[PDB]
């Protein structure tokens, strides 16, 4: 179907490849233009939407893959939903949010969360699937207010049927200022799945102290920052993250003013059950996604 999207504007490109707004059938869609290095990211992720039945309000809607050709030489296009405000961290340094808001947002990242991580039997069956690169920059906005985790390229899936756990064959890796512990340490146990769904865990702990820092409170707000902006530069190293994460063992600091608030009190409690050192005592994203539930 890549012959007969027009790009209309191209929102980003870098290392990884170009996202673009198109055009298919006169309707929105986002394209994304893989870069040759990074083939296997494209392949892993068509074989995710391809195999699974993913239709999740709060997971990114696929519609298509190809291969086309552009200056002779091969494309490897994926085209998804297009999701107008962008994404989460470009939406977090636009505006600021209110208590509505900005449970909306953390309870719709775990719910997706939730059912990426869980498997389904039966009809509306799926493997248990975990994301291993979730970051503010892989979720979405949409404009009810809600978002949707992007980014199936890393995805390891699980089954119980067979017991199989099938890794990829993809090279890359996850976000390094994301990374949890045992992945910077390398001791995390490659074959048992739940140490999949326990970065990814870490990870939505970082996220949710992204979005509760732009949630205003007495009328005051923080500023956007990434996880550990104090405390490592920009395009951080794999030494830089493990120095911080694994030795130091440093977390994000909780703002003082969120204690005058009861939604941000309760947030930082959440947050902190995500980031143990053990991976084996961090919450679920399930019981992440019932405690959201409840907060407010
Ligand atoms: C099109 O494929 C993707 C697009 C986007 C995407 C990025 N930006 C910046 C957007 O504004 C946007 C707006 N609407 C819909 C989607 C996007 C994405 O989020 C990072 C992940 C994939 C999936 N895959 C190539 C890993």
């Amino acid at each position: 179907v890549a012959r007969d999207i027009t790009l209309l504007e191209c929102v980003g490109k870098g290392r990884y490849g170009e996202v673009w707004r198109g055009s298919w059938q006169g309707e929105n869609v986002a394209v994304k233009i893989f870069s040759s290095r990074d083939e296997k990211s494209w392949f892993r992720e068509t074989e995710l939407y391809n195999t699974v039945m993913l239709r999740h309000e709060n997971i990114l809607g696929f519609i298509a893959s190809d291969m086309t050709s552009r200056h002779s030489s091969t494309q490897l296009w994926l085209i998804t939903h297009y999701h107008e405000m962008g994404s989460l961290y470009d939406y977090l340094q636009l505006t600021t949010l209110d208590t509505v808001s900005c449970l909306r947002i953390v309870l719709s990242i775990a719910s997706g969360l939730a059912h990426l991580h869980i498997e389904i039997f039966g009809t509306q069956g799926k493997p248990a699937i975990a994301h291993r690169d979730l970051k503010s920059k892989n979720i979405l906005v949409k404009k009810n207010g809600q978002c949707c985790i992007a980014d199936l390229g890393l995805a390891v899936m699980h089954s119980q049927s067979t017991n199989q756990l099938d890794v990829g064959n993809n090279p890359r890796v996850g976000t390094k200022r994301y990374m949890a512990p045992e992945v910077l340490d390398e001791t995390i146990q490659v074959d048992c799945f739940d140490s999949y769904k326990r970065v990814d865990i870490w990870a939505f702990g970082l996220v949710l102290w992204e979005v509760a820092r732009r949630m205003v409170s007495n009328g005051i707000v923080e500023d956007y920052k990434p996880p550990f902006y104090d405390v490592v530069p920009n395009d951080p190293s794999f030494e830089d993250m493990r120095k911080v994460v694994c030795v130091d063992q440093q977390r994000p600091n909780i703002p003082n003013r969120w204690f005058s608030d009861p939604t941000l009190t309760s947030l930082a409690k959440l947050m902190k059950e995500c980031w143990y050192q053990n991976p084996s005592a961090r919450l679920t994203a399930l019981r992440i996604k019932k405690t959201l539930t409840k907060i407010d």
